[PDB]
């Protein structure tokens, strides 16, 4: 069902860890300060650790998910700032997996979608 | 460039009012209360004028924003089904305009949309902190 995005994370979790801690140093610098590498590697690890969990959808990453959510709140990344990062994360998985293109689009975006909104969902929850 | 999708909107707003009117509707009946039909289509109505200020990028309708994210927060729509309704409603948009490459048509979609509703889902989240 999400068989081919979830084999494709499987398969090529060196990559997407290289290329998602890159996204999120790129995107760091637009901001007043960045943390360091080490830190953005460790989210983007377990980012991909979330999407190795959800590959039914994003129940059985419950107790990561809220982790996740809660240390970018900690750490200070806002909303914004994470929202942005999920969005560019499954476009540059996109370039890598196209390399028709808009079924894959649309198998991408039911794979992530549901993740990311409740990642966003435990990020409000962990002020609200 | 956004101009080939806030063209459309600008041209549809109508169509596009009542679309997302009802994706708000159907995705409230999973929830415990449905609010009113003038609730959402009030939401649809600020969203669409949010959009047609956002040309450049999300900041003109930063006021509008704050706004509406406060909004959603006291009548108590989650972030999750802020950001499913939000999700579904650039699709929505897609299947109408894709039935008029539609690879490059999803991109132009999202480049407009996209940031619009991370600062949508940021203001949410603010009303909290
Ligand atoms: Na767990």
């Amino acid at each position: 069902s999400n068989q081919t995005v979830y084999q494709f994370i499987a398969e090529n979790q060196n990559e997407l860890l290289q290329l998602w801690t890159d996204t999120l140093k790129e995107l760091s610098e637009q901001e007043s300060y960045q943390l360091t590498d080490q830190v953005y590697e460790n989210i983007s690890k377990e980012y991909i650790d979330i999407l190795l969990l959800s590959v039914k959808d994003e129940n059985a990453a419950e107790s990561q998910i809220s982790e996740l959510a809660l240390r970018a709140v900690q750490i200070g990344l806002s909303m914004k700032f994470l929202a942005t990062a999920l969005a560019e994360f499954w476009k540059r998985l996109y370039t890598k997996m196209n390399d028709e293109s808009t079924e894959l689009i649309w198998q991408i975006d039911r794979f992530f979608s549901p993740i990311n909104t409740e990642i966003f969902n435990q990020y409000s929850i962990s002020w609200e």
